């Protein structure tokens, strides 16, 4: 629609700068529409973000879905890969969006709202998972299996974003997937 | 001086609110001074915030420079729990601190050099540390130790900081430091 010419000029513009200097007038110029037309598909350039920012999560969590649902047949340290690979892949396909979103946090409830949800089922998804590990026998009961979870969750979300923003200091992009899967392998399997 | 006495308000202060909710005007009055004397110590509102922060940073760095030149007799597993805890108590006793300062690497470029420098600098000492265990053969060589190093800062930035601030997910406070230090010994120790 007019929708979607507006959510594809607003990825577009964030590649070039941050949304405080993105205006109504760019988005609805770039869609080929008028500023009160814009007003009618979109509150604010802000619900405009949180509208990528929800696509982008979302298409994250249904990769990660459709990875449980048809698990790899190769080792346990390929297939934690495979699966930090979907986060990598999906917001390393969207730098933009994953940047404007994660500075968003701060000055949106709704962005923040947002990102605590799916965090929280990422981190109950991984939880699961190092229990059902333990059970069978293939990991050892170490840390509590959701707060191990949680602190996998977050230096994934900050040295993830950190290296797709160029941050310094970062892990190179190119090396950041294999830092991840050793430190979770390690933490996951290790005595 | 009338500058400690500013710099204690504002800390006061940033307990109750954030920065954008306290005024010039509330830190004259909290350090008994006119506005006008308040803009002869520093500023804006903004540099007493990049101070308190330089400081709270800095006592860290001493405090880990203290533990490098003065090394525990005991085990590995507890030598890396009290250098993680320096980092938990220094960070922890100035919670408001903390996350104004984290907040403020959004909107002002000496607080983002600020934090790159430390964590520059704290990452390099991580990894001179490794790579001296992988040398005397206490250590495997798996990953490339700046690479390790910068990862695990990260986490303990993200982990530390989103459990000091409650943040919906968080690691509990009082289960942190054991969280963060079985991910360093696992991912540093395991094969
Ligand atoms: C042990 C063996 C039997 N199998 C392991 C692999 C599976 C099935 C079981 C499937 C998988 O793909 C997966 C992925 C994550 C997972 C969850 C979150 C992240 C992650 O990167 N967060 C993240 C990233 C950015 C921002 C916020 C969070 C990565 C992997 C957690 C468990 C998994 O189980
Ligand atoms: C292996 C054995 C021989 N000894 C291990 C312990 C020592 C000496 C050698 C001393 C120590 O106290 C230490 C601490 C850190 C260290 C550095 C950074 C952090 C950290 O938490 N970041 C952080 C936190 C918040 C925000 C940003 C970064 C933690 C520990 C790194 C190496 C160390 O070596």
């Amino acid at each position: 629609d007019r929708e979607l010419a507006i959510l594809a000029t607003a990825e577009n513009l964030l590649e070039d700068r941050p949304l405080a200097d993105i205006s109504v007038d760019d988005l609805a110029k770039g869609a080929g529409i008028s500023r009160p037309t814009f007003y009618f598909y979109f509150p604010s350039k802000e619900a405009v973000l949180l509208t990528l920012l929800d696509r982008v999560v979302n298409q994250a969590d249904m990769a990660l879905q459709t990875l449980a649902e048809n698990p790899a047949d190769t080792d346990r340290e390929n297939m934690w890969r495979t699966g930090i690979n979907v986060f990598f892949e999906t917001f390393g396909s969207h730098k933009a969006v994953t940047r404007a979103g994660q500075a968003a946090r701060a000055t949106s409830v709704e962005v923040a709202e947002l990102w605590s949800t799916f965090m929280q089922k990422w981190i109950a998804y991984t939880a699961a998972v190092i229990d059902a590990e333990r059970d069978r026998g293939a990991a050892p009961r170490t840390l509590p299996a959701h707060e191990l979870a949680t602190a996998l969750n977050l230096m994934n979300e900050r040295t993830l974003f950190a290296s797709f923003a160029g941050e310094q200091p970062s892990v190179p992009e190119a090396r950041v997937l294999d830092t991840l899967v050793h430190i979770w392998v390690t933490s996951i399997y290790g005595e």
